[PDB]
Formats: structure tokens, C-alpha cells, sequence
């Protein structure tokens, strides 16, 4: 017998042997339970309607007005045929004689409706006899059910709705067809489960509904699950005699679907190909395994979550593994699952049976890399939204195929399929877009024709070409189509150019030439064989755009040519057309280059990269090695096939962004860079065949959204291509040079989009690793514009600016404030860090490097700024009104509504958004427990999709968190990417090995058939988290040199580092299941520490993980996690400490403090928290005092902020003064020669001599030369006094003795020692009132006193000890 089997379901296979129909054990006992098949619906008197098992109608308007939708038992779904009369032909299971049947008009144009008609029935399908007719029927009402009766005692197997005359529209429509056999049954029986040949799925994100995964037909399945438990149902399908082989494969296509209005019943995911062997054996009860390790039965595929619902699923089992030698006797689909009720619907296509399968081999790399991930994918599911982008690394263009020419939504794998369910080109595109959010720009599109009419017709339907998957060849290097008609179109790319080889089969070809839209132009000197050209398309958030300049050339003469007319696009539609009738013509060559300087540029830019000598094959070898170059940096063992598609495709997306954007303007020998600005304003107008734009010397690259690159990109960058990312960081340093700012998202200028100015983070944090080949003295400033000077621009600096720096907050003024406010103070994190480290490098050639003491200072201290954005009543990251008032309170607030504050997510997705110091978020929430507490409440409450809060209706967003399915946790979403390392922080690695473990799992998946990842890819960031994670650390900590670790995904893993060095990552027990670390050796030595420096690995290293399959306590210490800013002993403090703030803030309206000036204007405009006020003094030479009616005022710092008006009004040189009196004054700091390069800047001075005053004074010596002094604000940044904080604690052993918690000589003694540290305090002997609070912890901590304090009093009075220590050493 036989050993392959193939069924896709279609009119040319074998029909099902049987339909509908429950297998049955060796003793003829159904093997169902707790199931009902039949659709639910309005049952007629002897409704038989469940017994029809097909539905043909003569014409259909797919995809949701078709026959099927006849008998589905909603009169809200109809069947429309553009024509005034059809048939409908209804199959049934069994000869039933009909003896009544209902139709139901449809929702709208009663004209459309059934008239006259004829009911036959039929033995044969064939063979009709007429058994009703009617005439001038009538529907009054739409969704009006009309009853008829007729005299039939004839069983017939099909009927045929026979329909001669509607209602006087061109159209016809009905909604619903009900048959009976007029007997009754008060209590209709259950049905057995559906399983019959149908036409696909009836909903679908991101494929084309009701049609199969190839072909029009497949296997549909459906039933309710009637029971509280376990309910099943094992469906027979195919007759057969197969013999498997120890090799055998068993494939299939799964597309499950929701049925609930929530989308939140995924009951449809526990259902698998089953197969009954001729021993009386099934293979549910073998341990055949899917290619993710999954047991092939439908309790396990529904349980491990790796079916996506309303999408195909690609699956494969070896069943050779475990039923070699067995004979398959019977092919079923079979639905098990443990609860319920609920319901299922899906379909499954293409089962095939391969005893002899041929694996695909692969020679290097890139032979793994599939360009199609994220093409199955669109706006309603994401699974990465990319394109079949070729290109080399980092390159000038992309080029691709498109499926939707006039589109951003550039390539649909299986969406946009023809009527025969085939993917059709309709051209092929230079390209530069980011995402097709971001949108197109500069885009030239060009399509082959094998027309014969006189002209070739440019209309994109008309033109659109067919073709299969399998003769389509999607790679970084090559792309290559064969189309149906036998036309072959293949590509490889250059980075300013592109050869294109057009292969025909006719004796007449052309090529059409076209745009997105009419925005460009096209010039064909058909004499010379040339295309020339020019491109002005840009969308809406490709700001700065400037226009393209295209040239082309031919191997073959061009015999016809001319402008193209019809398509509204007269600009930019035309054809050559060429002699291909001899053989050795068959094929034409295009060589193509692009510029954004001018036309001769793109001609040079052409000769530069395709010399004369240059071939196709040549220039796709050269780019297949620069692809290699940056593909097998990274080289794993133990990987499966499909983990090594992952990985290998992972690393071609972190390489395809970002984009040069520059050309050479000189020779290959001598090379003279530049490049148009998206930047600064055009120098002038454009002409046809130059750029208008300002064209400015050196690099720059461009597409770049820093809110997704700088978690995952930038440092992989950093770590893998250390001198390139110097390079690609350089050409955004440009961006400051020349246009002011660092793009916040360049697409390719300033594009205002996503909260955030990360560039700050990314680039600090890449110098900190030693990329220091860039103008690192440039990048500060721009990182000190972005934190400290307003911006003008919508698209540069931070949003809300003008109040949050005062604040230490941004307000709900600002949209998604929070999400900029949290971003913000990373941010500061990584400029401090800089700042620190370009003071050490002591450069006294930089004019600003006075400054770098003090900006690490300012700078620290605003990244610990997170604790006025923290909500105490709710405990959660939360909005503020400009009043200052927290936006939720416990009434109203509900952490899984999403918007508002949460940038494309909820409160629980920002719970945990300060990774640069994680102690400091532990202890907001009592300590590391109450840290790990919130994350376990986070992982293990299910996202549901279902509150969109300001987002109004569902985003595609919340579709693919709700279905990572791994509670709260939205992987789909840059913004949750740091959350599983945050158990770092919380002393509980573990956990953060089981979810990074389930994330590289599951959410990479679907690759074969274009999916790959869990939402939007953007720009290498979801694809550099798994690369990093894969290798067993993460850059959490941004900002700062060094990973947290997390655990590798394979045996080993080598990184071969540019300097000849490698990384190796040993893990020789890894596997699906060890997934956790049981110890670890960095070079030998056992490693204790969940963190790793930069500095440990980038000089080579050898690190072996010890893994195995339960949690262990390694990296569990109170020494071994993560560090942070704040200490560790302070873990579970009942105190509240504070960074610097402004402690003048919000006095004077309080009456706590107040403002005189020497020339008595209106103080208060310098201290009212906004730089949208200045006040002007009326000399060169002012005064302004501050009184604080309070007391002493400990101030470290102050800040100066720049007034809106002229430069020559600034305060220049300037001495701060201290006073108790407001008679005698100390100098405290002294300034001379200051200037404010920007308006509405702020800059940070430390104190020379600080000290505890209650006046302050700043007496300007000089100004910048005008007749009068303008600021906007000032602030004296100080911290509380500390004497505040002993109270609290005197307060809480108060609270402690009276419930007993602290007794006795403990109560005595703590009270001593505490009273003694106070008094040292307050007479300014501040380390003796250190000393006696070191007593006081000796005292928590004698053996002799323990029964005299509680674990819970011992606890918190030990961490607010060493928090007083913290706040006496800074004091
Ligand atoms: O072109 C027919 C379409 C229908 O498919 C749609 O259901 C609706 O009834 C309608 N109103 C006007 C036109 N149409
Ligand atoms: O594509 C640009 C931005 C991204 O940078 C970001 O990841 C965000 O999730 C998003 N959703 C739609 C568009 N975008
Ligand atoms: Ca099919
Ligand atoms: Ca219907
Ligand atoms: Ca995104
Ligand atoms: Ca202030
Ligand atoms: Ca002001």
C-alpha cells in the first residue's frame, strides 16, 4: 500500500467518505460527548435544515455574501448574486421528502427579493422534478420569513431553489432558506459535530475569508460544548490504507475561530488531525509531538496556546517517531476539551501525509532568512506589519514586490487573493518605508507585460499578475517571482541601485512604469534606452520629505515607448516596449539607481555600484556576503530548523534599519559624502531634475522611532557592530549639527509620533559600552536641549517641557503625559551617566566641560524623579491635572482600561516603568515582596481586549496583548519589554527565566507562512529582544554598562565580536523544558550576580549556565540582584524620601514663603513653575530675594531658565547669597561670563559653599548688554529636613509598642539611641548621629532582645535606619 496522501479539500480531491459523522469504538459506542453540531436557529415545524451538508448557488459576492450564508441561521447574513435570476442547490445528508420550507428577505432592497420561483428535487443532481412553484410572492417587511407547504412523499437528496423572477432589480439577495419534513419533535435531539468539505473560514483577521489555505475549498468544523467539563467529539473523514514510515510526516493548516461577540472563548484551539491504525490504536494516544514539542491531540493543542484564533496555523508532526510499521485505516478530525460550555468553528486545509519528506538544506545563513514574515499581518492583527524588503544592510532603498500598488499596506500573503485564491503583483517598488504607519515616501514603481494590444494597459487590476507561494523566492539578497502567465521577475540590490532581470515568454514585452499616486514624473528617451524620473510621494508622517530623482538603463533595445493615459496618474504612468521574439532576447535586464540630490547623481550613483563588468549573479553575491557579514555574528548549536529561521530572520530585520541616506557626490577613489536635508529648510525650489533641498555635507541615516530602538536595537547594535552603530549614531548626531534636535522618529526628518526623546538613552548608553567613534560632545548638547530648552517644533524636544521640569511631573495637559513624564526620567538617567563620564575624561578643550559636575548631579537626581508620577492610594503610575491632583483615584480607577496616561496599553503594563532603579520602584510598593507581588498579580491576570478606554473602539494592539495570553504581559508592544527582567529586581530570577523562556517560545512562531512575530516588528526592536534574550541577558538597565540576565535559549551560542574575540554562551543541558538556571561560571569561576557588565564580555569571555527543569535559588541573594541607584538596605521603608526638588515650590500661594526684587517687579513670575511667564527688570544689574517663612532651607543646587526674549537681556555673571536675618549675607556660589545659547532653557549650578539659610538672594553682577534683565524662573534645589524623617520613625515605634510589636529594654533602647543620633543631628555632627543609628540597627539585631520585637518590627525599623543614614549622608 501506499505511503503519501494529500487532500486540499478542492472539487478535484477526494470527497469526504464520511460527513458529519462521529467514529465509533470497537464496540460501536460514538466516541462523542456532551456535544450539539446543529446551528442555532428559528426551528420551522420539522425543521430538517441541520441534514443539509451543501449549498450551491448559481453566482456569489464573496467574501460575506455567499451561499453559505443560506443556512447559517442568521437572518443578519445573506447571499447576494449580481444577476435578476439564480439557483440555489441544497445537498443533503440523507434523502430526506420535503414537505415546507421558509425563505427570509434579506436586511434592505426589498427589489432584490425572490419573486417567482420553482422548488425541484432531484435523485442524481441532474434529474429534476418540480415539487412547488409560486408566483408574485411578495416579502413586506426586510428579515420576513414567508412559509410554504406542498404535497411530496418523494425522498430526493438535493433540492433546488429555482429563482426565474425577483422583485425588478438587476440584483438578487435572501438571508436565510429553511427545509422540513413536517414531522414533529417537541424536543429536538442534539447533532453530532459539523465536519464537512466548506469553504473556509468565515472570519478572519488577516486572511481571505471563505476561501481555503489554497484552493476554494477545506475542512470546516463547529459544535457547542454543552457541558461544565469534558466534551468531545472523534470525526471519521477518509477512508484509507497508508503505511507510515519511521519518517512520516503528517501536515495541516488550522485556522480555529472565535465565536462569542468578546473574542475571549478560544474553545475552537482544542482540535487536531487525528488518525484511527488498523491495530485498534489513534494516534491521540501516541506521543506524536508538534514542531513546538506540542502533544499532536486536541487537549494539548488547545492547553499550550500556540494556535492563533481567526488566523492559520501551519502544522507538522513527525508520527514516524511513534507509529513506524502502523497502518492508518481511517483520517479524523477530532475536538477534546476539558471545560465549557462555549463553542468552536474553524477550518482546517491541506492534510498531507509524506512518508518520504525532503528536507530543505541550507549553506550559510542567510539561506535561513524569510523576507515574507510580517506579511500576514495587517491593521487588524499585526504579526510584524513589515514588507518583503531587499536590500543591502542598512541600505539607501528598499525594493519589493507590492500587492497593493497605490497602498503603504505594501505585500498581503493570502488577504488580497484573486478569485482563485492566488497573490498577485501589481509591481514592483524602490521603496523607503518604515512601517506602514509611518507610511511610503519616495517611492518608483515599474510592472511587466506580456500584452499584445497597442498599448499596454496601466490600470493596476488589469495589469496584476498572479502567482504561487512556491515559485516565489524572498530573500535580503534575491527576490524572485515566477507568475502564473510564465513571466519570471527577479531582483538584488545595491545600495544606491537595484539590477532587475525580466524574463517573458512572448515575442512582444514591455514594462509599464507608475507611482503610489500622481505626486511625481517620468521622462523616457526611448532613442537612448533610458528612464529617467522623479518622486514626490510622501505620506503624512513622513515630515521633512524631499522629492527622489530615478534613472534606468537597458541590455535591449526599446523598439515602443510613450506616456500612458486612463488612470488619473498622467504624470507618472508609461511603457517600453522591447523585441524579445528570438531566444537569446527572452530576458531583459534593468539596471536602476535613485538619488535625492539630483538626476546626474542617481546616473553616478548607478556607475559607482554596476560597473560595466558587474552581473546579476555577481551583485547578488556581493550583497548575499554583506548580508553573511552581519548574519553570523551570531552562531548557535542544538537549534531547531525553526529556531534558526527566528534567529537568522531576527538578525536580517536589526540590520535592515536604519538607512543611509547620504550619497557619493566624488569617485569610488576619492569619496565626497552629502545628502539632501529632511532637516532645515530647502535652499529653494525642486526642478525636474534637481533638488531644491539644502544640501549639506557628511553622513546622515534616517528611519528611526527612538521609543521602540532604544530598549533592544541601539544596544544590540552597541554589543554585536560596535564601529558601524558609532557610525550609524554619528549620521543622527547630523540631525542635531543641522536641523537643532535629534529625531524623536526620523521618517525621514522630524515626524511627531510616540512619546519620548530616547535618542538620549541610546546613544548615552552606547558610549558608556565604548562606542566612541562620534561627535559624543554634539550628542550631549542635544540631550541637554531635549531635557532642559522648550522646542518650538511639534516633532523635537519633550511635550510639555514648559512646566514639567519645575514640576517633576508632566501633566495630563500634555497627552499621555505620564508616558512622556516616564520616559523623560530614563532618559535623565542616561544623561547623568554621561555627564559623569565625560567630567572623568577631563577634556578641557570642551567648552562646556565646567559644566558636567553638575549636570550629573541635576541629571541623577531627575531620573529618581518617577516618585512624583506614583499614585499612593491606588499604587500604580498615574496622571496629574496641572493643579497637581492625581487624575484616579480607588473609586474609579481600573488598571486595565488602556490610553489616557497609557501610551498603546493599560496601568498594569506601566506599573514597573523604572528600570534605572529598581529598588527605588520595590520599596514604592513595601520592598522587593510587595515589587514581586505586583508582577505576580500582573502576570496572572488575563488581558481580555475588551476596555479601549480612550482609544474608543478596539486597536489592533489589544488583539495581540489579549493574545500572548500570558496575563497582563503585552509582548505584541514595546512599552511591557522590560517587565519579565524586573523579578531580577525583586530576588525572584526565576520567574524571569520562565516567562523570557515562554516568550521566545510562542511569540516568534508562523514563519513558513508569513507570520513570525506577536505584533508590529518596528524597525529591528521586537526582533533584537529575542536575540538578546536567546542569548541569555538584556540591556534593562539603559543608561548604564552593563545586562541583567535572563537564560539562553539554546545549548550554546557564540558571538564572534569584531575585535577577533568571542562571547560563548555553554548551556549543554538546555532544552524545551530546562528552562531554569540551577547555577552559572563566568570564565570558570562560579558567578553569583544576576547582572553582567559590558566591560566583563565585550574583550571575549566564557560563560556556562547550568540549566535544568525546576526553579533553583541561584541569583536569589540580597548582594546578587540587580543594583540600583537606591540602596538595598533600604528595602521596605516606611519613609518616603525625595530627590532634589524645588523646595520653594508652591509656598507663596501657601503663604510659606515669598519674593522681593530690587527694582519691585512681580517676583512671583520667577517662581510660579512655568517659563510661559518672565519678568523683565528694569536694570543691569537686579536683585531677587526669596523668603522662608518656615525655617532653614538645605539647598544643594539652583537652576536659571532663559526668558523667551532677546539673549542680550540674560543674566552673565551673578552671586548667590545665604542669610538668617536678611541684614548679613554669605556668598554661596559665584557665577561670571554665563550665556543661555536657547530661550526658555534651564541650567543647573551646584553650590560652592551650600549650606541651611532661610533668605536666598541672587544679585546679578552683569547681564548681556541690554538696558534691562529678563528671566523665566528659578529654583533652589534642596531636600527636606531630615529631622522630619526621625519623627516618622519615633511615630511608628510608637505604633509598634502599642500593638506589642516592640516591647520592653528593645522598645528603650531603640528609643535611646535614636534620641542621641537626633541631638548629634541637630547640633551638626553628622556622623556621630550616623554612628548612634549604626547602634540602633546593632540594637534590631542583638540575639538577647529578639523576644522583644516582632520579624514585621525588626524589618521595617532596620530599612528606615539605614534610609536615615542615606539621608544623613547626603544632608
Ligand atoms: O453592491 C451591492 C451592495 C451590497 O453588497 C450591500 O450588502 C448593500 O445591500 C448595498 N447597498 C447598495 C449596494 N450594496
Ligand atoms: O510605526 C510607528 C509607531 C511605532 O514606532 C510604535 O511601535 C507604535 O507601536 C506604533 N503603532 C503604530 C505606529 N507606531
Ligand atoms: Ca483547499
Ligand atoms: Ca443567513
Ligand atoms: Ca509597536
Ligand atoms: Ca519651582
Ligand atoms: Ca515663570
Amino acid at each position: 500500500s501506499k505511503t503519501d496522501f494529500f487532500s486540499s479539500f478542492e472539487k478535484s480531491d477526494l470527497q469526504l467518505t464520511w460527513t458529519n459523522t462521529v467514529e465509533t469504538d470497537a464496540n460501536g459506542k460514538k466516541m462523542s460527548s456532551g456535544i450539539d453540531g446543529n446551528v442555532k436557529r428559528d426551528l420551522i415545524l420539522g425543521d430538517i435544515t441541520d441534514k443539509v451538508v451543501q449549498v450551491t448557488a448559481s453566482a456569489n459576492n464573496p467574501p460575506n455574501e455567499i451561499d453559505s450564508k443560506l443556512i447559517d441561521g442568521d437572518p443578519t447574513t445573506k447571499w447576494l448574486a449580481f444577476e435578476p435570476t439564480a439557483n440555489i442547490v441544497l445537498k443533503l445528508a440523507e434523502p430526506v421528502a420535503v414537505v415546507k420550507y421558509a425563505l427570509t428577505s434579506a436586511n434592505d432592497a426589498k427589489g432584490r427579493d425572490p419573486k417567482n420561483w420553482t422548488l425541484y428535487g432531484s435523485l442524481d443532481g441532474t434529474n429534476w422534478t418540480a415539487v412547488d412553484t409560486r408566483e408574485g410572492e411578495d416579502f413586506k417587511d426586510r428579515f420576513q420569513r414567508n412559509m410554504y407547504d406542498l404535497k411530496n412523499t418523494t425522498k430526493y437528496l438535493y433540492y433546488k431553489l429555482d429563482i426565474t423572477k425577483n422583485a425588478g432589480d438587476s440584483i438578487t439577495q435572501l438571508a436565510e432558506i429553511s427545509l422540513s419534513d413536517g414531522i414533529e419533535v417537541p424536543a429536538p435531539p442534539p447533532g453530532d459535530m459539523k465536519s464537512l468539505i466548506g469553504k473556509g473560514p468565515t472570519s478572519s483577521y488577516t486572511a481571505k475569508t471563505n476561501v481555503g489555505w489554497t484552493g476554494l475549498g477545506a475542512l470546516n468544523y463547529s459544535g457547542t460544548h454543552l457541558s461544565d467539563g469534558r466534551a468531545y467529539s472523534y470525526n471519521k473523514l477518509y477512508d484509507v490504507d497508508i503505511l507510515v514510515t519511521p519518517a512520516t510526516e503528517l501536515s495541516y493548516f488550522i485556522a480555529p475561530e472565535f465565536t462569542d461577540k468578546n473574542h475571549n472563548d478560544y474553545s475552537s484551539t482544542y482540535v487536531s488531525v487525528d488518525l484511527a491504525f488498523s491495530d485498534g490504536t489513534y494516534l491521540h494516544d501516541l506521543k506524536a509531538v508538534d514542531q513546538y514539542g506540542v502533544g499532536l491531540n486536541p487537549k494539548d493543542q488547545g492547553d499550550s496556546k500556540y494556535l492563533y484564533v481567526n488566523q492559520w496555523n501551519t502544522i507538522k508532526s513527525t508520527i514516524g517517531s511513534v507509529a513506524a510499521g502502523k497502518t492508518i485505516k481511517r483520517i479524523l478530525v477530532a475536538y477534546d476539551n476539558p471545560k465549557g460550555p462555549g463553542a468552536f468553528r474553524g477550518s482546517i486545509d491541506d492534510i498531507k501525509i509524506d512518508g518520504k519528506p525532503v528536507q530543505k538544506a541550507f549553506g550559510s545563513p542567510i539561506d535561513y532568512v524569510n523576507i515574507l514574515r510580517g506579511t500576514q499581518s495587517n491593521g487588524s492583527f499585526s504579526r510584524g506589519n513589515n514588507f518583503p524588503a531587499v536590500a543591502i544592510p542598512h541600505g539607501f532603498n528598499f525594493w519589493t514586490p507590492t500587492t497593493n500598488a497605490g497602498s503603504s499596506w505594501i505585500y498581503q500573503y493570502h488577504e488580497s487573493n484573486s478569485v482563485n485564491n492566488l497573490p498577485q503583483i501589481q509591481a514592483f517598488s524602490v521603496s523607503h518605508e518604515p512601517s506602514p504607519w509611518m507610511g511610503d515616501r519616495q517611492t518608483f514603481q515599474v510592472m511587466p507585460s506580456a500584452s499584445t494590444a497597442a498599448t499596454p494597459n496601466a490600470n493596476r487590476d488589469s495589469r496584476a499578475l498572479e502567482f504561487n507561494h512556491a515559485n516565489e523566492i524572498a530573500q535580503p539578497h534575491y527576490y524572485s517571482v515566477k507568475f502564473e502567465n510564465g513571466i519570471r521577475t527577479e531582483m538584488t540590490p545595491t545600495d544606491h541601485a537595484a539590477m532587475f532581470k525580466f524574463t517573458f515568454t512572448g515575442a512582444t514585452s514591455n514594462l509599464i512604469f507608475d507611482n503610489v499616486n500622481n505626486n511625481g514624473g517620468l521622462t523616457i528617451d526611448a532613442k537612448s534606452g533610458e528612464i529617467t524620473g522623479y518622486s514626490d510621494v510622501k505620506s503624512g508622517l513622513s515630515t521633512g520629505a524631499t522629492r527622489l530623482f530615478v534613472y534606468a538603463a537597458f541590455d535591449k533595445p526599446v523598439i515602443k515607448s510613450g506616456k500612458l493615459t486612463g488612470e488619473s496618474r498622467n504624470n507618472v504612468t508609461g511603457y517600453v516596449r522591447f523585441d524579445t521574439s528570438k531566444d537569446e532576447d527572452k530576458v531583459v535586464t534593468m539596471k536602476i539607481a535613485t538619488s535625492l540630490i539630483s538626476v546626474e547623481q542617481a546616473k553616478k550613483n548607478l556607475e559607482q555600484e554596476i560597473g560595466l563588468n558587474d552581473t546579476f549573479e555577481g551583485l547578488k553575491e556581493k550583497a548575499k556576503t554583506e548580508w553573511n557579514k552581519k548574519l553570523g555574528i551570531i552562531e548557535v548549536e542544538g537549534a531547531s530548523e525553526d529556531q534558526l529561521v527566528t534567529l537568522y530572520s531576527n538578525l536580517y530585520r536589526l540590520f535592515l534599519y536604519p538607512n543611509s541616506a547620504f550619497e557619493n557626490v566624488g569617485t569610488t577613489t576619492d569619496p565626497v559624502y552629502k545628502y539632501a536635508s529632511p532637516y532645515s529648510a530647502a535652499t529653494g525650489q525642486d526642478t525636474a531634475t534637481t533638488t531644491g533641498a539644502k544640501i549639506v555635507d557628511g553622513k546622515t541615516y534616517v528611519n528611526n522611532g527612538f521609543w521602540d530602538t532604544y530598549r533592544t536595537a541601539w544596544p544590540a547594535y552597541s554589543l554585536l557592530t560596535p564601529t558601524f552603530a558609532g557610525e550609524l549614531i554619528d549620521g543622527f548626531v547630523q540631525q542635531y549639527r543641522d536641523g537643532g534636535w535629534i529625531a524623536r522618529w526620523s521618517s525621514p526628518g522630524f515626524a511627531n509620533l510616540m512619546p519620548g526623546t530616547s535618542s538620549d538613552v541610546a546613544f548615552a548608553d552606547a558610549y558608556l559600552k565604548g562606542v566612541t567613534n562620534f561627535d559624543v560632545q554634539s550628542f550631549y548638547q542635544s540631550a541637554i536641549r531635549n531635557a532642559e530648552a522648550v522646542s518650538p517644533n511639534a516633532g523635537t524636544g519633550r511635550k510639555g517641557l514648559t512646566t514639567s521640569i519645575f514640576d517633576g511631573y508632566t501633566n495630563t495637559s500634555t497627552g499621555e503625559g505620564l508616558a512622556w513624564a516616564m520616559d523623560g526620567y530614563i532618559n535623565d538617567f542616561g544623561i547623568a551617566n554621561l555627564a559623569k563620564a565625560l567630567k572623568e575624561k577631563g577634556d578641557k578643550s570642551d567648552p562646556y566641560y565646567a559644566n558636567y559636575a553638575a549636570d550629573y548631579q541635576y541629571f541623577l537626581n531627575r531620573a529618581q524623579n518617577y516618585v512624583h508620577m506614583f499614585n499612593p492610594s491606588i499604587e500604580f503610575f498615574n496622571g496629574r491635572t496641572a493643579n497637581g491632583a492625581w487624575r484616579s483615584t480607588p473609586d474609579n480607577f481600573n488598571p486595565a482600561v488602556w490610553g489616557s496616561d497609557y501610551t498603546e496599553t493599560n496601568g498594569w503594563n506601566m506599573a514597573f516603568h523604572v528600570p534605572q532603579d529598581g529598588q527605588g520602584l520595590a520599596n514604592l510598593y513595601g520592598g522587593k515582596e510587595g515589587l514581586a507581588t505586583k508582577l505576580d498579580q500582573f502576570f496572572s491576570t488575563s488581558e481580555t481586549g475588551l476596555f479601549p478606554g480612550s482609544y474608543g473602539g478596539t486597536i489592533h494592539e489589544m488583539r495581540e496583548a489579549r493574545d500572548v495570553r500570558m496575563g497582563m504581559y503585552g509582548h505584541s508592544n514595546q512599552p511591557s519589554h522590560h517587565i519579565a527582567y524586573m523579578y531580577d529586581y525583586a530576588g525572584q530570577p526565576w520567574k524571569t527565566q520562565e516567562k523570557v523562556r515562554e516568550a521566545l517560545n510562542r511569540l516568534y512562531i508562523g514563519s513558513a507562512i508569513g507570520q513570525g512575530y506577536s505584533g508590529d516588528e518596528d524597525n529591528g526592536e521586537m526582533s533584537a529582544w529575542y536575540i538578546l534574550s536567546a542569548m541569555g541577558f538584556y540591556p534593562l538597565k539603559m543608561g548604564t554598562p552593563e545586562y541583567a540576565i535572563g537564560a539562553p535559549l539554546f545549548k550554546k551560542a557564540t558571538i564572534h565580536l569584531e575585535n577577533g574575540k568571542s562571547i560563548v554562551i555553554n548551556a549543554p543541558n538546555n532544552s524545551k523544558e530546562n528552562k531554569y538556571v540551577q547555577s552559572m561560571k563566568v570564565n570558570g569561576k562560579a558567578y553569583a550576580k544576576t547582572s553582567i557588565l559590558h566591560a566583563d564580555i565585550a574583550n571575549g569571555a566564557v560563560i556556562d549556565f547550568e540549566m535544568g527543569s525546576k526553579p533553583s535559588k541561584w541569583g536569589s541573594g540580597d548582594q546578587d540582584i540587580l543594583q540600583s541607584i537606591t540602596p538595598g538596605s533600604t528595602d521596605g521603608t516606611s519613609l518616603s524620601p525625595l530627590p532634589l526638588r524645588d523646595v520653594t515650590d508652591r509656598l507663596i500661594a501657601a503663604e510659606k514663603g515669598a519674593v522681593t526684587v530690587s527694582d519691585e517687579g512681580n517676583g512671583q513670575l520667577l517662581f510660579d513653575n512655568t517659563s510661559n511667564t518672565q519678568l523683565s527688570m528694569k536694570s543691569k544689574t537686579p536683585s531677587i530675594v526669596y523668603q522662608f517663612k518656615e525655617g532653614k532651607q538645605n539647598v544643594k543646587m539652583y537652576t536659571l531658565t532663559s526668558s523667551k526674549a532677546s539673549q542680550n537681556e540674560d543674566p552673565k555673571s551673578w552671586v548667590l547669597k545665604g542669610s538668617n536675618d536678611g541684614k548679613s549675607w554669605s556668598v554661596l556660589d559665584q557665577r561670571k561670563n554665563e550665556t543661555f545659547q536657547w530661550r526658555q532653557y534651564t541650567r543647573a549650578f551646584t553650590i560652592q559653599h551650600p549650606g541651611k539659610y532661610s533668605q536666598y538672594k541672587l544679585e546679578i553682577t552683569e547681564n548681556a548688554g541690554a538696558e534691562v534683565t529678563t528671566l523665566a524662573e528659578l529654583e533652589l534645589l534642596g531636600y527636606d529636613d531630615v529631622t522630619n524623617s526621625y519623627q516618622a520613625v519615633y511615630e511608628l515605634m510608637e505604633q509598634f509598642k502599642q500593638s506589642k510589636d516592640l516591647t520592653g529594654p528593645m522598645a528603650v533602647q531603640l528609643n535611646n539611641s535614636l534620641t542621641t543620633s537626633l541631638d548629634h543631628f541637630k547640633k551638626d555632627h553628622k556622623d556621630q548621629a550616623i554612628k548612634h543609628l549604626e547602634d540602633f540597627l546593632k540594637h534590631l539585631n542583638n540575639k538577647g532582645l529578639q523576644d522583644r520585637i516582632s520579624s514585621k518590627a525588626k524589618g521595617v525599623l532596620s530599612a528606615d535606619a539605614n534610609q536615615l543614614i542615606v539621608l544623613l549622608a547626603r544632608d
